[PDB]
């Protein structure tokens, strides 16, 4: 079997991208992050705080024919930027772009962190990193691809994030139209449980390419790039009047000037992404200040090839017995 579906950004920077996705019987439609920096499907829901909800679609396992109550099982995640939730977990059917998968974990959020109440056109997760790092306590889950791979024509999803421009999921294929040339594969480490791979090194602009090992992980559930100290700063160094703002934090550069291109490597292959993918717009409303799409990850302590990055290329999420990621040009 296999899945397609269509993704689209929340704004007009990029910031996020929903996918809808069909849960329960009959089915209830819900906008979903698809996150392969995290491994919980969790959603809002009729059991969620109702003071935390502002404007999303909630869940309502009352309605669902097939949803059954996890008998105490519990869930609690705490994202990298301070977000959080929690709530209890139920089984149900659930379907993205025409794949079904049958007793699935629906993580039902009775507490969400402002930052996710704030954001109403996003009604849950759907976590696609490895199922080592499911929350569900006392017995862990699976993931929605976890639960699919049997069935699946090929263990493989793939990422074609567009820049200012719906895009794809797909599950079980690799659709030979999508890009241009061949497809690179890079060894994936699972040790973190995350998407982690090495890539090969960088380039700034037109110049020269720096060959140096860069070890991050393939993130869709994050919007920029997050880079070694000395990668953020000689890019940035290229950027007439860019500067770092502890106020604002991170760097900043004035709206006017013409951002570089960003080049990094898989295996022998490049991926540029265009300096127009790096500008995230004014820091305020009235700004002539623009925040940066490439920042450091010193203060993180792991390096994101986020939505900027990715959005540049195809990307295959090999989840066979050895896990590969494969780029792209497009
Ligand atoms: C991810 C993280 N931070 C940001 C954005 C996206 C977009 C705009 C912005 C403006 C000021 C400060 N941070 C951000």
């Amino acid at each position: 079997s296999t899945g397609s579906a269509t993704t689209t950004p929340i704004d007009s920077l990029d910031d996020a991208y929903i996918t809808p996705v069909q849960i329960g019987t009959p089915a209830q439609t819900l906008n979903l992050d698809f996150d392969t920096g995290s491994s919980d499907l969790w959603v809002f829901s009729s059991e969620t705080t109702a003071s935390e909800v502002d404007g999303q679609t909630i869940y309502t396992p009352s309605k669902s024919t097939t949803a059954k109550l996890l008998s105490g099982a519990t869930w609690s995640i705490s994202y990298g930027d301070g977000s959080s939730s929690s709530g209890d977990v139920y089984t149900d059917t659930v379907s993205v772009g025409g794949l079904t998968v049958t007793g699935q974990a629906v993580e039902s959020a009775k507490k969400v962190s402002s930052s996710f109440t704030e954001d109403s056109t996003i009604d849950g997760l759907l976590g696609l990193a490895f199922s080592t790092l499911n929350t569900v306590s006392p017995t862990q889950q699976k993931t929605f691809f976890d639960n699919a791979k049997a069935s699946l024509d090929s263990p493989v999803f793939t990422a074609d994030l567009g820049y200012h421009a719906p895009g794809t999921y797909n599950f079980g294929f690799i659709d030979t139209t999508a890009y241009t040339g061949s497809i690179t594969y890079t060894a994936v480490s699972t040790k973190q449980g995350f998407w982690e791979w090495t890539s090969t090194g960088y380039a700034v602009g037109s110049g020269t390419f720096k060959s140096t090992s860069i070890d991050g992980i393939a993130d869709t559930g994050t919007t920029l790039l997050y880079l070694p100290a000395t990668v953020v700063s000689a890019y940035w160094a290229q950027v007439s009047g860019a500067k770092s703002s502890s106020s604002v934090g991170g760097y900043v550069f004035p709206c006017s000037a013409t951002l570089p291109s960003f080049t990094f490597g898989v295996g022998s292959a490049r991926i540029v992404i265009p300096g127009d993918y790096i500008d995230f717009g004014p820091i305020s409303t009235g700004s002539s200040s623009c925040f940066g799409g490439i920042q450091s990850s010193a203060g993180i302590g792991i390096n994101i090839f986020g939505d900027v990055a990715l959005k540049a290329a195809f990307v295959v999420f090999n989840g066979a017995t050895t896990p590969t990621l494969g780029f792209a040009s497009k």
